[PDB]
């Protein structure tokens, strides 16, 4: 316990905040096992003892929020005081697949100090538990093939072959582990799970949503209007499941109050919403951040150091600006306040008006690991290339591009409606387009309809879209 109080002091101290308390502004989320699953028991068994919790979430649901949560309730002596002498938070966008490394390097630099314990750390695998948070955020490839596997918390080896070990169990078998990724990246992991246990997060229910506005907004009287207006529109009272769509929902009518005009969001689909952000910040820099963004996805670079942000025309000066404003954040290391928003730019790189903006080529590499899969980049090509949408950035955007790129999504549909993309997450990059005259065409390329619903929003997508099939 000698080194064990310096270390819990040291979480409690990184930890404290979601960089805002952690404890002010954070908002019950909700778990479903494989029912309510509780923290505490989270590692209870049926059984063979549980090692391995897996947690499914989608973007901006609080992955990182809960992990963060979790790192310091421990720390406090709140969760798991009997059960683990240590936890370990690996940010997975931070670690390298291909540099050679070992476990005890690993540890020892989730540590404050430099030379820590490590050999002591270890006498007990048991009373570890290793937090993966972002699995889908590692850059770079990953597959089942990687091998050999190493048994030796000592030996040096690459990232991947690190990391695979240790999912696989090989590496302290018995510690245990605790991965959080999206969806789509359970296709690479599911094959080196063992025994895994199954949670999904699925964000804030209709009464957190009111709380989460109200922990949000300190007067009352705004918490209570700003709602009416979610309320009142069923896509983002829907659309607020997920809390990170509430931080940029009440981010956004907070400058409106700032600047007195009456309260009014009308947005209908997430690239509404993402403008709508953007602009009320609000056309220098546009340029650059775009192509940063494209680079990033392009490159696997989440992190950007000051010589990317100067090789793109962003000086020092400009990146103050953007952490003043919520854009950017600093973790030496800059980054995009969250993921979807590098992909929200790096789409709209290829519909600048004056890296590849071939949009053939972006759509070869759709759905691969080794880009981050690009889900989103398509979704908001889809809303951005939409000719009703008008507002001040459309001005920056091409029409003869968007054209060209409009057609080419046509052709992408045809082939795939004849593995990802789903029919479902179509239906997702339809109702972002909007237009009727592209989604008719497009639905009458499918030969059936054939969904797996879970969510509202779900729901609402395939409804759209199914009311836009041709009727004799
Ligand atoms: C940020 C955001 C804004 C608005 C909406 C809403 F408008 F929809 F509410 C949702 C989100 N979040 C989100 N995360 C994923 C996400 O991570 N999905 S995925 O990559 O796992 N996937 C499912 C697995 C099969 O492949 C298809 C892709 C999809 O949507
Ligand atoms: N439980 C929560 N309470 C309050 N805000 C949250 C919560 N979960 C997520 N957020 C919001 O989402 C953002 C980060 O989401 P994150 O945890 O990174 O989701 P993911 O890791 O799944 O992308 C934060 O800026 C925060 O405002
Ligand atoms: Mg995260």
């Amino acid at each position: 316990k000698d080194y064990r109080k310096k270390y819990r002091k040291y979480v409690r101290s990184r930890f404290q905040c979601i960089e805002v308390s952690l404890n002010k502004r954070y908002t019950r989320l909700r778990l479903i096992k494989e029912s309510p699953i509780k923290m505490e028991l989270l590692f209870d068994p049926d059984s063979e003892p549980v090692h391995t919790v897996v947690f499914q979430g989608a973007a901006g649901i609080g992955k990182t929020i809960l992990a963060r949560k979790m790192m310091l309730d421990w720390a406090s002596g709140t969760l798991y005081q009997d059960r683990f002498d240590y936890l370990f938070y690996i940010h997975c966008r931070e670690v390298s697949l291909v540099t050679q490394r070992s476990l005890g390097d690993l540890i020892m630099s989730c540590c404050p100090d430099p030379n820590p314990p490590i050999h002591k750390i270890v006498r007990k695998p048991s009373r570890i538990l290793f937090l993966m948070d972002g699995f889908d955020e590692l850059q770079g490839a990953f597959d089942e093939h990687i091998g050999p596997l190493c048994t030796d918390w000592q030996k040096a080896e690459r990232g991947d072959i690190l990391l695979s070990s240790l999912i696989r169990k090989k590496l302290l078998p018995e510690a245990s582990l605790l991965i959080t990724t999206r969806p789509v990246a359970l296709e690479k992991l599911q094959h080196l799970l063992d025994h895994p246990r199954h949670v999904e997060i699925l964000g804030f229910s209709e009464a957190k949503r009111k709380e989460y506005f109200f922990k949000y907004f300190s007067d009352e009287a705004q918490a209570r209007a700003a709602f009416s207006l979610i309320q009142e529109n069923e896509v983002l009272f829907t659309m607020c499941f997920i809390p990170l769509v509430c931080w940029i929902v009440c981010t956004g009518l907070k400058q409106q109050m700032e600047s007195g005009k009456s309260l009014a969001q009308t947005s209908k689909t997430t690239t509404a919403v993402y403008v709508f952000f953007l602009s009320s910040l609000l056309c220098a820099h546009l340029w650059g951040l775009c192509s940063l963004a494209a680079d990033g996805i392009w490159n696997q670079k989440i992190l950007f150091e000051e010589s990317d942000l100067r090789n793109h025309g962003l000086q020092k000066a400009d990146v103050s600006a953007f952490l003043r404003m919520n854009l950017f954040q600093k973790e030496k290391f800059y980054s995009f306040i969250h993921m979807t928003f590098q992909e929200f730019f790096a789409a709209m790189y290829y519909l600048l008006e004056e890296p590849s903006r071939d949009v053939t080529v972006l759509l070869e590499n759709y759905g691969k690991f080794e880009k981050g899969y690009l889900i989103f980049v398509v979704r908001f090509l889809f809303g951005l290339v939409n000719q009703e949408r008008t507002s001040y950035l459309e001005k920056k955007l091409s029409c003869k591009i968007s054209q060209q790129i409009r057609l080419e999504l046509l052709k992408w549909i045809e082939v795939k409606a004849k593995i990802q993309p789903s029919q479902l997450e179509l239906f997702y990059c339809l109702y972002e387009m909007q237009e009727e005259d592209f989604v008719q065409r497009a639905m009458d390329y499918f030969p059936k309809i054939e969904i797996n619903l879970s969510t509202r929003m779900d729901h609402m997508v395939s409804s759209f879209c199914i009311e836009n099939c041709h009727r004799v």
